[PDB]
């Protein structure tokens, strides 16, 4: 029962941005968004796919453990933060089609369509996922409810930490498919969750982008909205 | 074999502080300190004991899991919240439920300092006879980092996560402060800052302690080691 919040539209209007922001408190049953419609629309996950991929990589053994080093050398958190294109293409290849499919089914990940090439389906393949689905997936991860060891889920959760403050911890992941065209604009993402006190907020944001100079709005807009809600005040 | 960096003492002299800093790269086999004599000297762990206490509490089931919540009425605290503030009673309760025997066994497995928990199961680390050196702190944190402690990998990961205090694109700082109090003329209190930095594919373990007889100096337990590590290029100034 996701409710809409017209107030948050102001932040998009201020920048002339077409996109959506989904923010949920405590669980995926209490969400709000500036565009209930786009909230359920499915888009290429791009780099946000690094989250389920890292979990699957660990679960299948492709990634030895939390201390696994990757030659472009990068740590798991380092590889998650940068493009590190070769790293995750290699992880995907090692996992393979059959195992990848099995896990996305277990994870209920978007349309679960990995067609387009084992080492690129999330960047230029048929995979698509919505902001609402991203939140449901991140919630399962937070609760250690994904079909993977709690050990591996915890490893990825710490690898996703991007901001630390005395009162909260922000876990997040960016994503960007590429400029594209007006008849088919690219999509930029920012998803994650904030642990503030004993409370938790899950969020998913995506926006049409036709110029890379608009990329910073992908983080600024959601940060402003969450800052107002007194969640991070960044 | 720990080496002694004389230049580090200038950071202590600048604030007229008596203390020690132990910093190691990759492992405890590559450590440096401003004073070999004090690096091995055991001191009251104070709040730094919350680290093994948290692991033991989780390993014994006393602490349900990572989502365990703890208790003018102040709202409940998360594991991370409880670790960062005083919340001494929270950990006193944990210690009581763990019990003398189990605590003793775990500190033995953890090779935690002098392993002397006598004189009150709920306060041996705050005023008891328990003592641990900066080098021992590093060894302990190293074991935690490698998941080599006698506890589930899961629980070690939960505690390591709860210890995150600074996040930058290039590094993650895990740390824990400590403060026994101001003590007295003949015996001042001790202040600590221990933890480790994951920078890229490298890891740096650190343990700092200083004598302190006035809370006015507390900020120094973080600033002195931060200056030293910042100078070494490990973390931002
Ligand atoms: C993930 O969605 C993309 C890419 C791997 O497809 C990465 C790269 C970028 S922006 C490009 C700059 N690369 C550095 N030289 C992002 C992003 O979303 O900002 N994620
Ligand atoms: C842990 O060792 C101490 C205490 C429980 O003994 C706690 C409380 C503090 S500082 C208390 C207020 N000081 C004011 N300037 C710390 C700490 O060292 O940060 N941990």
């Amino acid at each position: 029962s996701i409710t809409e919040n017209t107030s948050w539209n102001k932040e998009f209007s201020a920048e002339a941005v077409n996109g959506v922001f989904v923010l949920c408190k405590s669980s995926s049953k209490s969400c709000a968004t500036n565009n209930l419609a786009r909230a359920s629309k499915e888009y290429l996950p791009a780099s946000t796919f690094k989250i389920p991929s890292a979990i699957i990589g660990l679960e299948t053994g492709v990634i030895k453990n939390e201390h696994q080093v990757f030659k472009w050398d990068l740590s798991l958190r380092g590889a998650i933060q940068v493009s590190a294109v070769p790293v995750f293409q290699q992880i995907a290849r090692e996992v393979g089609e059959v195992r990848m499919q099995k896990y996305l089914k277990k994870f209920s990940y978007g349309n679960q369509n990995i067609s387009g090439g084992i080492d690129k389906f999330w960047l230029e393949g048929q995979l698509r996922i919505s902001a609402v689905n991203q939140v449901e997936f991140l919630e399962s991860l937070f609760l250690n409810k994904l079909s993977a060891s709690k050990e591996n889920q915890l490893i990825v959760k710490e690898a996703l930490v991007t901001e630390a403050a005395p009162e909260y911890l922000v876990h997040s992941k960016t994503g960007f498919s590429g400029v594209g065209t007006e008849s088919n604009p690219g999509v930029a993402w920012w998803v994650g969750w904030v642990e503030k006190g004993t409370e938790v907020y899950f969020f998913a944001f995506n926006m049409d982008i036709d110029n890379e100079n608009k990329l910073p709005l992908r983080k600024s807009i959601p940060t402003k909205i969450m800052a107002s809600e007194g969640i991070i005040g960044g």
